[PDB]
């Protein structure tokens, strides 16, 4: 995805920061994140 496995931290910290609490990392190619709240 984005993040993971490349910068979890980073698309964690990112969405993280969208207000959502958890996500990773969305589609294998570093497309975007799938956080868990949308």
């Amino acid at each position: 995805g984005f993040g993971c496995p490349f910068n979890e931290n980073e698309c964690h910290a990112h969405c993280l920061s969208i207000g959502r609490k958890f996500g990773f990392c969305a589609g294998p190619l570093r497309a975007t994140c799938t956080c868990g709240k949308q």
